[PDB]
């Protein structure tokens, strides 16, 4: 499972951003958001189906997408936070 939480002033200041695209709903400015994510990793504490979602965290030098990949569930508090693409997940302590 996940390996634990992560402290949002443990992450970037572009990890923020999409918590804030997913709080706000938009607009996102990445292609990365408003997508389905059925675990199919089998990595995440999932269960059931469109209980997931996608929405890559931009950023600085990233000549990419970047490895980094923000993973969000059907209820508030799991954004989980792979920061290696879709290798590792830690979910988002937004009062961290």
């Amino acid at each position: 499972d996940v390996s634990g939480t992560v402290c949002l002033s443990a992450l970037p200041p572009e990890a923020t951003d999409t918590l804030n695209l997913i709080a706000s709903d938009g607009p996102f400015p990445y292609s990365q958001d408003g997508v389905v994510f059925q675990n199919r990793e089998s990595v995440l504490p999932t269960q059931s189906y469109g209980y997931y979602h996608e929405y890559t965290v931009i950023t600085p030098g990233a000549r990419t997408r970047g490895t980094r990949r923000i993973i969000t569930g059907e209820a508030t508090q799991e954004d989980y936070y792979t920061g290696d693409h879709y290798a590792t997940f830690s979910l988002i302590d937004q009062t961290c």
